[PDB]
């Protein structure tokens, strides 16, 4: 039993891009100090807060604004998340509401026993010092919060988008990219157990994403992957390695035990790996690993 949660326009848009995209396994909640935003939300369930601070509008951007509107509203978040087995928190620090409210939210999914994953974007470094600032606090809230702590610097996805792409559209890759850091997680439920051993009071983790098509995918996704931008160190200090790899139809059990090799070569001598496949028919021809290392 699986629910996702977005904290903040950040994650409510991520969210909404994990909705559009067919993702049918998961419980999808939707969690602002904004009404307009909430409405915009396809989420199943939707949650205000701060209803008696903000009157109903959204947090305007302070940290200390969300934190005090989640306590507010704690009552119906516990309510929300009622016998979820997993919880992931996505959202966007260096905002108001996430920054403040996604760290509590988390915590109550901890203190209620299910296994809470945190999937959170650094902001870009371009958007002013103290919107980093505030993220940087945040970020260290949700370390102590969440079991694991996946942290996706914006800045990390200049060296994946186009220089062409606008700023206030490079966030739609990073939905995107929070999409396929959730749902490689989520698609993949291997042993439940054997995850809470790989995600359980871990902390900090790190992700790699990697993309092909061509004649070499297994080998040219897993390569790409294993050396994501998006990973801060390469993975050979983890102990536990989470990898996902989702094709098409045409996805050979060859090309899963070669990305898989690949990925278990990248890794320490002795790492807890698990990893599973994923056949997903909307996939045209590119394969994608998807590779989560986790204890630092
Ligand atoms: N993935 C994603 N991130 C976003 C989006 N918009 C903003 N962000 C990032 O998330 C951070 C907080 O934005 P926002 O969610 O509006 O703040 P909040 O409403 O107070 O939680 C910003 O620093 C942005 O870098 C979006 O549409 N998608």
């Amino acid at each position: 039993t699986l629910k996702v949660i977005g904290v903040g326009g950040g994650g409510n848009n991520a969210v909404n891009r994990m909705i559009d995209h067919g993702m049918n396994n998961v419980e999808f909640i939707a969690i602002n100090t904004d009404g307009q935003a909430l409405n915009l939300s396809k989420a199943e369930s939707k949650i205000q807060i701060g209803e008696k601070l903000t009157r109903g509008l959204g947090a305007g951007a302070n940290p200390e604004i969300g934190k005090k509107a989640a306590e507010e509203s704690r009552e119906q978040i516990e309510d929300a998340i009622q016998g979820a087995d997993m919880v992931f928190v996505t959202s966007g620090m260096g905002g108001g509401t996430g920054t403040g409210a996604a760290p509590v939210v988390a915590k109550i999914a901890k203190e209620m026993g299910a296994l809470t994953v945190g999937v959170v974007t650094r902001p870009f470094s371009a958007e002013g010092r103290k919107r980093q600032t505030q993220a940087a606090a945040g970020v260290e809230a949700m370390k102590a919060a969440v079991d694991t702590l996946i942290v996706i610097p914006n800045d990390r996805l200049l060296d994946i988008v186009d220089k062409s792409t606008p700023m206030m559209e490079a966030f739609k890759e990073a939905d995107n990219v929070l999409r396929q850091g959730v749902q490689g997680i989520s698609d993949l439920i291997l042993d439940f157990a054997d995850v809470k051993t790989i995600m359980s009071n871990q902390g900090s983790a790190l992700m790699g994403i990697g993309v092909s098509s061509g004649e070499n995918r297994a080998v040219e996704a897993a390569k790409k992957a294993i050396s994501s931008p998006l990973l801060e160190t390469s993975i050979v200090g983890a102990q536990g390695v989470l990898m996902n790899i989702t094709g098409g139809e045409s996805l050979s059990l060859f090309e899963a035990q070669e990305a898989a090799d690949i990925v278990q070569d990248a890794a320490d001598e002795d790492v807890n790996m698990i990893f599973g496949t994923v056949i997903n028919p909307e996939l045209q021809d590119e394969i994608v690993v998807t590779v989560i290392a986790t204890g630092f």
